[PDB]
């Protein structure tokens, strides 16, 4: 346990939650540090000069930025137990692909859903559900995306669950009707301690988004 | 006796990445040109979710997204010519800067030759900032990879072939702002793996000019 591990994060961030899940799942004890992104710390600005974003994993004093890159780092350094990625190069390529798909789609469509109006919002909604269906489809059978254990794609994707209430309310939308197997999988993930301890409740996230929409618009 | 096929489109920076990576590893492969305005049935089957090139098809199985396909190449032909560092922290950083390229270069690039106002002026600003950031992250080591071509060189140098177009349409001069950058690009172009893979800037400019007019852009 001699290693020093610090996580710069902000509690409702799905990207931060990824790293939270990955550390828990590996059994890595760490110091969590909360950032106020409207007043970023000098430490965060020094550790992430390029993007000035969280999460930032700091390991023995050295920063690793971009959540999924941090998750692969965690995987490659603490690789003695609990593989979060397949060892077959082709299967690994594919879990990289779907994790990447999550990065491309979910947060951005998501943000469009709760910020935009009219057809822009209407289009964001359709794409959002297609994206989830594709993911749902790739899950198919399997307990988790990673097969029998939590994997890279579960880690990448399940934090967004905590944002679903906000999507649904501001989006005028219902994911469980459209993608029942999806919501089932999320719920299975929430039974794993590494996930439950890492994710905030949808309600707290909703309120966060609500305070954030008012500080912007439309309502 | 591996079968290797590359679905690609000649002026694609993303395709060039895979082109360079295969050359570096000495992998013999079949190149296959796609008309992105009439995508083949094969491409639609191999890349159903994004419907884009490049697609690396290895023993019949597809790998989509260029830098993912480069890591695949690296991990499978791991026998020699390492394209990524072996150290986890260094590999993380290499991944970070390749990601940085993916985030910035192509998109600012497109804004530069499509957008109009001080949107264009903004794009031009960010574009040069990005090149600067990459520049100072470059040594001088000979390459981003150190003494050899690495992941970030592969990720980045294809966009060189787009520089003439960026400059002529952006009203811009990269070698002014970033001479160390342009010098590196030129060192890269001396590697034969880079040279076979990249078309000429003129060829690309002409592509973008015909593409630019067949868009509504004046
Ligand atoms: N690509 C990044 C995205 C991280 C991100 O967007 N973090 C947000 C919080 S949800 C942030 O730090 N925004 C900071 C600022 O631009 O306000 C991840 O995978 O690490
Ligand atoms: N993220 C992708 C982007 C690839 C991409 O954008 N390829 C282009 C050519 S420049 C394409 O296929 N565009 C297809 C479109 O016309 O639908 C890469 O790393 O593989």
């Amino acid at each position: 346990m001699s290693d020093e591990v610090v996580l710069l994060d902000f509690w409702p961030s799905p990207f931060g939650m990824r790293v939270r899940i990955a550390l828990a799942e590996k059994g890595i004890k760490y110091e969590y540090k909360e950032e106020d992104l409207r007043n970023k710390s000098p430490l965060l600005l020094q550790m992430n000069p390029v993007h000035k974003k969280i999460p930032v994993l700091i390991h023995n004093g050295k920063p690793i930025c971009e959540s999924l890159i941090a998750v692969q780092y965690i995987e490659e350094v603490w690789n003695d137990r609990n593989p979060l990625l397949p060892s077959d190069p082709y299967q690994r390529a594919q879990t990289r692909f779907w994790a990447d798909y999550v990065d491309k789609k979910i947060y951005d469509l998501g943000r469009k859903i709760w910020t935009s109006k009219g057809e822009e919002k209407e289009a964001a909604k359709k794409e959002f559900i297609e994206a989830l269906k594709l993911l749902e489809e790739q899950l198919g059978d399997k307990t988790y995306f990673g097969g029998d254990n939590l994997g890279f794609v579960d880690i990448a994707l399940v934090p967004f669950y905590t944002w679903f209430k906000a999507y649904e309310t501001f989006g005028t939308l219902n994911i469980e009707s459209e993608c029942p197997k999806f919501i089932a999988w999320a719920k299975r993930c929430l039974q794993k301690e590494s996930v439950a301890k890492s994710l905030p409740d949808q309600q707290k996230v909703y309120e966060f988004i609500m305070d954030l929409r008012k500080k912007l618009g439309i309502e």
